[PDB]
């Protein structure tokens, strides 16, 4: 039995201008402690559609964002607008304009990376932090990001995403094909993500007309299509084009721990953000709690929504509320 989902037209839609050219969109449901959900690449507030009702029914005020570059949020073209320092400071201003002293931050993928840096640099604004799939790895001030990325074969696609315009052209060519190719269970994968640079793209060796994953409906895919017609993939991809800047900012933390309540949820079949990558996070995050979802790939919220909801609500009730 799938959890209750969300109908976009039935939600409260909010807009906050954090700077003159940057307006952030979100949907809001529920009363209680504020919980801010932060999606990853290339997703939407709607990626949380199975969490938003559940969390509101559990007694939380849910704010599910369109991250900068996505949906109804602003999408400036400049790469540096999407570095973690800029993105984190904009989320602080977002809370300020909403009049929220703090919020729980829950992220997945790139949104998971942003919530860890929020917890690291703005703990006084973060009541508790949870990440789906994305670990918290301290920066190594004697290793370049180029070297780290190049040291792990599963991170090749990240090199492919570097040159502005290249991956955009591939991902924008046929939006249905893009989303139907990406949003698949681990056993339904049509992507190898091996030597994608070498092969000349993500989809060069994937079907022209992919089948629909068991995880999603045609209507759901078409919601994503419509959202990415607004701004396309430049802003989204720009999240990946700040590796050096993000490393330099992360190095300024160095020393400190994250002392707030924290939850790391691993996904057994995410073959990029692998569970093992989270090992020893407790060395830097003394109050860390864990969850683990079996039979679950990269798209955690729609792969195993019931399990996600159970994990988050149990943790929120014990550690955030």
């Amino acid at each position: 039995p799938l959890p209750t989902s969300c109908n976009p037209s039935d939600m409260s839609h909010g807009y906050v201008t954090v700077k003159p050219r940057v307006r952030l969109h979100f949907v809001e449901l529920g009363s209680g402690p504020a919980v801010c959900l932060c999606h990853g690449f290339p997703e939407s507030w709607y990626s949380w559609r199975y969490q938003i009702p559940a969390l509101a029914q559990a007694g939380y005020r849910v704010l599910a964002m369109d991250m900068k570059g996505y949906g109804e949020s602003s999408a400036p073209p400049e790469i540096e607008e999407y570095c973690m320092e800029v993105l984190c400071k904009e989320m602080v201003t977002f809370l300020d304009k909403l009049g929220l002293s703090q919020a729980v931050f829950i992220g997945h993928d790139w949104g998971g990376m942003l919530v860890w840096y929020m917890a690291l640099f703005y703990p006084e604004r973060v009541r508790a932090v949870a990440s789906l799939n994305t670990p918290f790895i301290p920066a190594n001030p004697n290793m370049s990001p180029l070297e780290s990325i190049k040291a792990n074969p599963v991170f090749d696609y990240q090199l492919y995403f570097q040159e502005p315009g290249v991956a955009e052209a591939e991902l924008e060519q046929n939006l249905s094909r893009t989303f139907k190719s990406l949003f698949r269970a681990s056993d339904e994968s049509v992507l190898s993500m091996h030597k994608v640079c070498e092969a000349g793209g993500l989809f060069v060796n994937s079907p022209e007309e992919p089948s629909l994953s068991r995880m999603v409906t045609e209507e759901e895919i078409q919601f994503y299509v419509q959202q990415f017609k607004k701004s396309g993939f430049r802003g989204p991809l720009n999240w990946y084009r700040n590796m050096e800047r993000n490393w330099k900012w992360a190095c300024k933390s160095l020393g400190r721990k994250i002392l707030i309540p924290a939850l790391m949820v691993t996904a057994e079949k995410d073959f990029v953000l692998v569970p093992q990558m989270s090992q020893h996070m407790e060395d830097w995050i003394p109050h860390l709690k864990r969850g683990h979802i079996e039979d679950c790939g990269h798209w955690t919220q729609m792969d195993k929504p019931t399990e996600v909801n159970q994990i988050l609500i149990k943790w929120l009730d014990s550690d955030a509320r």
